[PDB]
């Protein structure tokens, strides 16, 4: 019964889109000047086994926003399985606060976390997905574009934890996702598969004008974070993938540019794009906190 | 007139009751629903000098649910004496904090904070006292098992700072405590000393069957919190003094077992006691926050 | 148009009054038992790159006082300009918080904060400069002494941003600084410069006896602070400079000891000046408090 928000395969779409509308509802009544509390008296503990600045603030702001209170615990306070089962850990946790966020590389300490908490376990984010950041995004496109149905996401570069959950939103929110990547046609991914069975549209092409044409939003990310340690070998493996302005101009004229920052101009994204007027970057961070505000929401109703 | 919060022996006994009392009220109008903020504007300065998470949370929740502020330093941002004598630190943070907890090694620091201060100092716990712990379980015998006066509390292995205060309360409450220690009948420990100078009953024997028999409690704590660094060798000196069930079946038929965790299953403890139901844990765990609460409101008074 | 917080030389004076007398205000009203929320919803971010508990302490407790909230944020977890440019930092805070409080070592990344920042940010201190120390010691002045202007501080030992700042103070409150220092009437001073030009009076001497003849107050700060990190060396040039009895005793009758703390007795100052009846150091450390609420309060308005 109890309300974890573990990724976008994890909950239904009709919730999804619940939350979704609530974010907006509670961002409407914020830009309008009001402050409201409707969760005083609750506690958000904040676990980060690896550190992550502006997945803390917005979800540190967010709670509070909702009348709630927050305690930030790094991995040396709390490393989960450490000092003590994290049976143990999760029960008693349970007993002091109201939900708990983690920040944790595996999935596996998370799902275990969550299995033995009597309180909603939330993924700010792992290595492998990153819900929060594919809520915002929606949203922003949402706010800037209308409805996302059947609309086409073109990603450029490789996987990593933003585009799995990318692929699991196309699914969730019946839209298409086309995918430029070295890799081409043969990616092998279990986050395709699955998007596929559940009413996703994606085509994976080494081909980054194929994946961008027409496309209604480009999205790319770091080097490094789609498994480029070496920066010569980045620039080499992926700078036929970076989104610049001949890129852009491939997809729709009204399609817009996104990136889960941090971002590095000159390499996977020009600066004229990034800080174009395509760019709905600076938007979709801000969106962490709503759609975070409204994951919070849920997972404490009731 | 500072109402610091050192240690039980330092507490006279009918406030130390009246605490615990007030535990339970403040516990019921939090169960039925009730937030309120006695408290608004006030902050606790939380100071520790080596970690305890589970302190922090129990503390950090406490306060808050008083309507409080907190805010959380450790030994890195401040160690007593490092920069500045302990005189001043203490007299500054008076200037901006209502009360100041502390986790600290040895006890005389926070003795020299609390001797400058001009608000009350709290024990978080330290290498040789825990009164916090302690009065969470005597909260928990109560609830479960109606008034301590007379009981008996028998702790296996040997002594640390929970134990430590736990013979303090057996005077302050008026009860006994059997304890089975290698040391036997020879502990030599100031604090049983006191505590029977103030009215507890103690027994100190080698023999866990003998302390158990009868028991209305049963304590135990990690091998290396009573003093064994070694794994085998803990194993080697603690192994005789393990709570296991045929221990448990001599005690009292409706006796507790308690554990200031974390604890390690299958060395002081087999999982069938502490996940069975004559354990009471995660309770006792909760009862930090319960306890605590009551303590800062005492120490806040006035 | 944003009201950035950075140097007492970057503010009119009129404001700086202003600030200075809302400070005194909003003491009064807390002093009185009143607990109010004027900024109420409003995040302060506070980032240190340097560690300054007192800092951090003196502003927490001030914008919680305000009805806000901050956010404690390290070097470790935020160091300005190593994951992404300030730029790209700035503008995603400024969609989180409502100011930015900075502890920096050099000047230019605040600035550069400032510059790309939506919010106000304010200049907690840095190596050169300590305006809010300066804010705290002109309130603490005029509350025992009454206005400031044509008074004479007397500042002994070599420089650093507090006396920076004190010397920017001196032309912005229209008061009179006289420094002794082993640099002597040649100290070759940015921050004296631009104070003579805007209406201070400053006097440099070798002689702690010409500085202190007659002033209003004698302030100094530690040997290490003014430049010398050996003990022995830091002995040998600033142990003329020491503020001892003989010293204040050339001062004005009532005049007032000053030390931004930490402080060293028996080396830039005796045990029996600042402990006795002419130090006012911890009204002074309050004072950051209540300084740096009013200049909160000033940033976040409108
Ligand atoms: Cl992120
Ligand atoms: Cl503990
Ligand atoms: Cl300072």
């Amino acid at each position: 019964g109890i309300k974890h928000f573990i990724d976008l395969s994890t909950v239904p779409a009709t919730e999804l889109r619940a939350i979704l509308e609530d974010a907006k509802a509670r961002k409407a009544r914020l830009k309008a000047g009001e402050v409201e509390r409707p969760y005083a008296g609750k506690v958000l503990a904040m676990i980060f086994e690896k550190l992550s600045t502006r997945t803390r603030v917005s979800f540190d702001v967010g709670m509070r926003q909702l009348g709630g209170e927050t305690i930030m615990l790094t991995g040396s306070e709390m490393q989960l399985g450490r000092s003590e089962t994290i049976a143990d850990t999760a029960k008693v946790l349970s007993r002091y606060v109201d939900a708990i966020m983690i920040r944790t590389t595996a999935h596996e300490r998370m799902l275990e976390l969550a299995e033995y908490a009597t309180v909603p376990v939330i993924n700010a984010l792992t290595d492998d997905t990153h819900p929060c950041q594919i809520m915002a995004d929606v949203l922003t496109y949402e706010e800037h574009r209308g409805p996302i149905k059947g609309k086409t996401f073109a990603w450029m570069g490789d996987g990593n934890n933003v585009l799995h959950s990318l692929v699991e939103a196309a699914a969730r929110f019946d839209f298409n996702v086309n995918i430029a990547t070295p890799k081409g046609s043969e990616p092998k991914s279990q986050y395709i598969d699955w998007a596929r069975a559940n009413g996703a549209g994606i085509m994976s092409t080494t081909d980054p004008e194929k994946a961008a044409s027409g496309a209604d939003c480009i999205v790319t990310d770091t080097w490094v974070s789609m498994g480029q340690e070496d920066h010569a070998r980045g620039h080499n493996v992926f700078i036929p993938y970076q989104v610049n302005a001949n890129l852009m101009a491939k997809a729709d004229p009204k399609a817009l540019f996104m990136h889960c920052l941090p971002a590095h101009r000159g390499e996977e994204v020009t600066d004229e794009v990034i800080d174009g007027p395509q760019s709905v970057v600076f938007d979709e961070a801000e969106n962490r906190l709503h759609a975070q505000k409204a994951i919070l929401a849920w997972c404490l109703q009731d």
